[PDB]
């Protein structure tokens, strides 16, 4: 299970290696693209042909505040091959750049998307849409509460338009933390936890919504159309998980070829001190939740000794990527041949620790080729810059 070295990246924080890099790594056609901060804080872009181990790197004109692990880089390609980059935010004015040509590691100047409510950004994320268009999501904090703002890029028009200004509504009462995925049909999947207070221990529940029409109209998994915006009272609950359950925020989710959502997270049971990894999914008929791990070591959120997970699905076959102090903080794989039967195997994918690392993966490679590639780097949360690798993952023997 092979480990392709890219270049040295910043390792003194987990900025290159958070679960919410959407994306760190992206394939189009026969090429794969990557982004990270180098040891000196510069935004580096890379590309390769997928059949090669040789990366072409470009140190761009931009830097980021690498001492803050929130200040991540997200990238994506549109249907014409232009790279879109957004980076370096913890409640700051939008940093957004496009490549100057398709398939080329040359960034233009920073530019607005719509110019509206772009003053206080955190957590930029890109998703591909049908027709080569893009979705952008970010957390806007300008109101005093983190609000989900969603834009659509038309690749033909070379233009961004707002889609949703108020999709999840905390009613000046509660907070919300979300993750998304665009499936192989072009449907946007959305899931989130609520948080009653400002403190992480009041994280509760997993809610869900989807949109088939690029974010305009929204549906529940049970088929009912949403009245917007989505509040505590009308949200579809994928799973109930109470406050003070060590429920974590900002994880990941995926979907299978049938458009069914799967959500990967962790929390602990009422009668346990031990948080466990979970999978929450809708099979076209109903919601399910299951425990993936069999941990025995407590921790509390009130660095975290386990990583927030990533998942990919192939017709009920599940690859569930994690990192855990119980397994020496290696890159680890929890694999299920069939999600519905719940027989999991556990396999370490690295023989060395990656400490603060959380997984991000090449979402488009998995969709287009059913190959699972991870962004892998040893980070901490003074440590010399460590190699960034791409690791291909296959089912275990």
């Amino acid at each position: 299970q092979q480990l392709v070295e890219v270049g040295n990246g910043y390792s003194q924080t987990s900025v290159n290696t958070t679960v919410f890099r959407n994306n760190s790594l992206v394939t189009q056609g026969d090429e794969q693209y990557i982004s990270y901060y180098d040891g000196d804080g510069y935004l580096v872009l890379g590309k390769r042909k997928l059949d090669s181990d040789q990366w072409t790197l470009k140190r761009t004109q931009y830097k980021g505040n690498v001492k803050d692990a929130h200040n991540i880089i997200s990238m994506m390609l549109d249907g014409e091959g232009y790279l879109h980059l957004s980076f370096d935010h913890h409640g700051h004015k939008l940093n957004y750049c496009r490549s100057t040509a398709p398939y080329t590691l040359e960034l233009g100047d920073k530019e607005p998307m719509t110019g509206v409510d772009e003053g206080n950004v955190t957590y930029p994320e890109f998703y591909p849409l049908n027709g080569g268009d893009l979705l952008f999501v970010y957390r806007s904090g300008s109101s005093g509460r983190g609000n989900l703002v969603m834009n659509h890029y038309s690749v033909k028009e070379k233009k961004w338009n707002r889609v949703q200004d108020v999709l999840i509504d905390g009613e000046d009462q509660r907070n919300a933390y979300w993750q998304l995925y665009v499936d192989e049909q072009g449907t946007i999947h959305l899931s989130w936890v609520w948080r009653e207070t400002w403190h992480v221990e009041t994280n509760h529940d997993l809610c869900y919504a989807r949109s088939y029409d690029n974010g305009v109209t929204w549906y529940k998994a049970n088929g009912k159309k949403y009245d917007l915006p989505i509040r505590y009272n009308n949200a579809e609950y994928a799973c109930r998980i109470p406050q003070n359950s060590e429920l974590i925020n900002q994880t990941s989710m995926s979907a299978d070829a049938s458009g069914n959502p799967y959500i990967a997270t962790y929390w602990r049971d009422p009668d346990s001190e031990v948080p466990q990894y979970r999978i929450v999914w809708h099979d076209g008929q109903m919601w399910h939740n299951r425990q993936v791990s069999n941990r025995h070591t407590p921790f509390s959120l009130k660095m975290i000794p386990i990583a927030r997970p990533r998942i990919v699905v192939d017709g009920g076959e599940i690859f569930y990527i994690f990192r855990d102090e119980e397994r020496g903080s290696r890159v680890s794989l929890a694999h299920a041949a069939a999600v519905g039967v719940g027989k999991w195997t556990f396999t370490d994918l690295t023989n060395f620790p990656v400490d603060a690392w959380e997984p991000s993966h090449d979402t488009e490679l998995w969709k287009q080729k059913r190959r699972l590639h991870l962004f892998v780097q040893h980070t901490k949360q003074e440590f010399a810059p460590q190699p960034v690798y791409v690791l291909e993952v296959v089912k275990p023997k």
